């Protein structure tokens, strides 16, 4: 059964390995900037970087949820597949937000375009399992007559 | 295996929708408010509003994980029914903190139910499943004589 | 199936319970330093505990991302091992940093420790499903000759 979900698996284990980058990335930045804790405010150097980590923090979850219902509901490479430019997209994402705010503009229309096709397929996944059990049940309570 | 799990994996993807949708709000509010990337403070309509997303953001694992554990150890329609009120909750939640914090405050009660529940079906649920096989255990040390 | 991922579940469970536990420890601070929603500044004392909060937060979906991977790929009792020493050291982490920032660091370099550990895990469990496939084919390119 490990078979069927390695490359998912695998897809969400780069996906941690690059959110630890982002986190000491921060902690670089941090040092840097003489920022220490708590304070998450500093020069805009520091914010911009704070901000692009903090930012990739909460759409991951959304990230790996997606995955693995569009990679067990549609088809696994596929969604392992859209999980690989997501990720290279926060990556260019996180990059370009460091150096400038405008910079981060299209790495994260790119990653948006990857999740919201793992949503797609997700979805259509989803639509395929339940829907034919649904019409046939509308069809069987109307024939009957 | 796909049938086993397919409510939860539906419940999941509307929850995923719905926390783009916060998203999608808040880049409305930063718009509105002249509140451009970094910066997360701004007129309290602003900051009510980015951080109603932010607490949704944070809880939404949580969410996730216990509706997984009480959807797979106790009972998978019941997890989903959960799963609903939760996000139902959350999306009321949402729209009450943008008007007005206390505004906020009865569908977070209404949502910290519905997420109690969940626990407590997962705790239910795994008690069911380690709790005979501990007490057989017990009772064969105590045997013995 | 339920029983190849019980300890999975449970220590994903007691990872949820503690976050609550730090939610309910940052209202508590909300109201011993009159911080009202939003506003996540005040007293050094208030932001120490909801920084620790929001730390532990985002590591909590790397936590049990690479708790699955690493406790199917690899095996499942040193996974949850790991689990709770991360989660009894993020309990410690937090309790420090509510004293002191100072106070925060070793459990924080125990957390780290653990988190780094399961990862490894994983790693090397996904290696294990990959890599023999591989070379295989490797070699049969060559062969052919
Ligand atoms: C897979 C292993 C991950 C890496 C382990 C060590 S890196 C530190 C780790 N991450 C961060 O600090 C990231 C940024 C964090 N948001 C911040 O503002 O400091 C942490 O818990 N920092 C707490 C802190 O210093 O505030
Ligand atoms: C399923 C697809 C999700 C939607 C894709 C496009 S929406 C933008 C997306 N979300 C947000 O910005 C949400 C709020 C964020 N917390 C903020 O402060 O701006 C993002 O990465 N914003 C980065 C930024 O502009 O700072
Ligand atoms: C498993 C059940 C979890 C517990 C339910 C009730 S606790 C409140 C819950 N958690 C928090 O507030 C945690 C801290 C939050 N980050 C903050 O700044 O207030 C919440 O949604 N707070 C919103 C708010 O008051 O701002
Ligand atoms: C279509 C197949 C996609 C393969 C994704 C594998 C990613 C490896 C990441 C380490
Ligand atoms: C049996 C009831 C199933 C209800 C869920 C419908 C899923 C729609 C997914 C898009
Ligand atoms: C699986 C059984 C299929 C039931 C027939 C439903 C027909 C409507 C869907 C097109
Ligand atoms: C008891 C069954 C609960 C059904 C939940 C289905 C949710 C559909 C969301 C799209
Ligand atoms: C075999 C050891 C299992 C230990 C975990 C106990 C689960 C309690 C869940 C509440
Ligand atoms: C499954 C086997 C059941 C073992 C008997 C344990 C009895 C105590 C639980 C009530
Ligand atoms: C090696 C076995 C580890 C057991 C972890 C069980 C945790 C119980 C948490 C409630
Ligand atoms: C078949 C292609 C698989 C590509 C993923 C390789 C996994 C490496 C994990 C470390
Ligand atoms: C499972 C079949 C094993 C294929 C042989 C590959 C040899 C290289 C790995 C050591
Ligand atoms: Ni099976």
């Amino acid at each position: 059964h490990k078979d069927e979900v390695a490359l998912l698996a695998t897809v969400t284990l780069v996906g941690v390995l690059l959110q630890a980058y982002f986190s000491l990335q921060v902690i670089s930045a941090r040092r840097a900037f003489h920022v220490s804790p708590p304070l998450t405010s500093g020069p805009p150097e520091f914010e911009r970087v704070f901000r692009a980590q903090v930012n990739c923090s909460e759409y991951f979850p959304l990230f790996l949820a997606t995955l693995w219902v569009a990679g067990i509901f549609f088809h696994e490479g596929a969604a392992a597949l859209c999980g690989l430019f997501y990720l290279f997209a926060r990556l260019r994402y996180f990059q370009g937000y460091a150096r400038s705010a405008q910079l981060r503009l299209t790495p994260l229309y790119a990653s948006a375009r990857a999740l919201w096709l793992l949503v797609a397929m997700a979805a259509l996944g989803l639509l395929v399992h339940f829907l034919p059990g649904t019409l046939r049940t509308a069809l069987f309570r109307w024939l009957q007559m």
